[PDB]
């Protein structure tokens, strides 16, 4: 039962005219956030680094073996690099399109680690996605190549820093009006069921708001005049009656083998499920992008039955389970 | 036809970026194409240490774009529906870093403003050009910066320049692969302008309008290039059992749907000059960009026929410009 803090964390208006990267002697800081999630998923490491001067950051999922990936991108503001069907790393970052550079830092560092071998089979593949986090701060500092390299260098197996850390440093939700927008964070959750492992990582910077399982809006669209958050649809319908009278970037990593077709449909399913915890979602203003990654370690049984039903153990069932892990990650990001 | 330019076998183990103090060179290629297209500038830079490079199309006002990507090896960043620059580079996925150099320099040029409407948008695509040389140097942030800084209006360096430094064609077998280059062509028709830029690094070969294979799949043992299908069909008979990155820039207003269909049409048309094309081995990516300056007429008629003036017509004409660019790249 994730205890979301009721207190507002309004982002506030930005002070314009703020300086960019070279105005600072930028030292990457290893992000520790509010709390560390510890999880057991050998082969998967997470590094998060930030620049205090932004504040902005990058979060890197490093899977050195490489892992089959599906990408599900939705909305009118996607900022994506690579989008590969096989990745050594996923890089999530602030700084809008400029922050795709962090992924290039990861790629270059991975190349150096491979002693500059460049065989087609040895290519180090990093997919990156970004949020626009400039309205939540004054500066134009963005995650650059050095910060992506640092996030890779800071990667620790089986740890994730919750909250304001890495790409989540200046993430925010609820953008009907910026006066009601609140800082979110990044979040992760992990479930092991038998030998099945599911890790969800999310950086919600939604137009919409974060909603818990009871239907309560818990982060975003905080009206300082009422002291409460309501669902954006109330503002939108009132807006229409008045004026028309008569990004979230995320990854799900699992160890269950899925074919490319199964993996892509799993990706769509889990990403759609996030319209439960984030509302609205998959909007034209959002660049929502989910990476579904399998480390291909265990097989589903060849037939889908169990005592819980004829069609109970398949990738759809995995997607339902993973959808709940992702909701938990979204709630950790908003907590 | 032309003298061979066999790439030769790569030597493994070569030095990468960290081994050099890498000095950008403004690419001049074998000759300069000159054209008149206000608001569009092209820069190209390379590292001799590769050799490898990046070519940047800069449209400072920003321009509506459609992206058509095909094949299994796509290496793309941004892929935006509106761009201030398109960055094409070698270095496989590592060369997407050049686009970040362009993006960061455009942000500095915008005095660090970051309003949503002021975001500087760069779409980048890459070719794998490591087999065609014996170093691991790749286009890095500094080189994309240099290509932008070198950009001028109305010039394009043909041949071994920018992203085309180590491009190559005809990959049924590496012993028959030949260096290509980058290429551009331009036409103006009334007020209509069409610019095609291409960096063919195809698995297939470059074919001219007569159907002659002109670059790629050159057999030193025979002195002759072959269409890959002749090798493929014999390979099957024997054993069973026993990337091109490109842009078309025009000034004609097209809706998003029209622009997208135009991109797909021009891109498919390139299977005339590059064969095979759009294969699983290729990461073929075409950007169709319009500066939205000229309206097509409301109705499509002319003395040349009832359905003669529309986007499909523009598509057909642009397809020819792109073929000419492909041939320049192979020359
Ligand atoms: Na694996
Ligand atoms: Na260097």
């Amino acid at each position: 039962g994730i205890a979301v803090d009721p207190a507002p964390r309004l982002a506030g208006p930005p002070v314009f005219g703020g300086p960019g990267n070279d105005a600072f002697d930028l030292a990457p800081v290893r992000s520790t956030g509010r709390e560390m999630l510890r999880f057991d998923f050998p082969g998967v490491s997470i590094g998060a680094a930030h620049y205090e001067e932004g504040p902005t950051g990058a979060t890197v999922i490093h899977i050195p073996a490489g892992a089959r990936t599906a990408v599900d991108a939705r909305g009118g503001a996607v900022g994506l690099s690579g989008g590969y069907d096989f990745n050594h790393a996923i890089c999530l970052a602030g700084g809008a399109g400029y922050g795709l550079e962090a992924g290039a830092g990861v790629s270059g560092a991975l190349l150096e680690r491979l002693e500059y071998r460049t065989g087609f089979a040895e290519l180090q593949l990093v997919s990156s996605a970004v949020i626009y986090d400039f309205s939540a701060r004054s500066t134009a500092v963005y995650p650059d190549k050095a910060l992506g390299r640092a996030a890779l260098e800071f990667a620790v197996p089986g740890e994730f820093p919750q909250g304001r850390a890495g790409a989540g440093m200046s993430a925010s939700a609820g953008k009907v009006d910026w006066d009601r927008t609140e800082i979110t964070g990044q979040g992760a959750a992990f479930r092991r069921l038998g030998d099945v492992r599911i890790l969800a990582v999310v950086v919600p910077n939604p137009v919409g708001v974060i909603v818990d399982r009871a239907g309560t809006v818990v982060r975003g669209n905080y009206d300082a005049q009422t002291g409460v958050r309501r669902h954006p649809v109330f503002d939108y319908q009132e807006a229409f009656a008045e004026q028309v009278p008569p990004t979230t970037i995320s990854a799900i990593v699992t160890n269950v083998r899925m074919s490319p077709v199964e993996l892509n449909q799993f990706a769509k399913q889990v990403h759609s499920s996030m319209h439960r915890g984030i509302q609205p979602f998959h909007t034209d203003m959002d660049g929502d992008t989910l990476f579904a990654v399998t480390t291909d370690e265990i097989d589903l049984p060849t037939t889908p039955g169990s005592s819980r039903g004829r069609l109970s153990v398949n990738a759809t069932a995995l997607g339902a389970i993973a959808s709940e892990v992702m909701w938990d990650a979204v709630l950790e990001a908003g907590k």
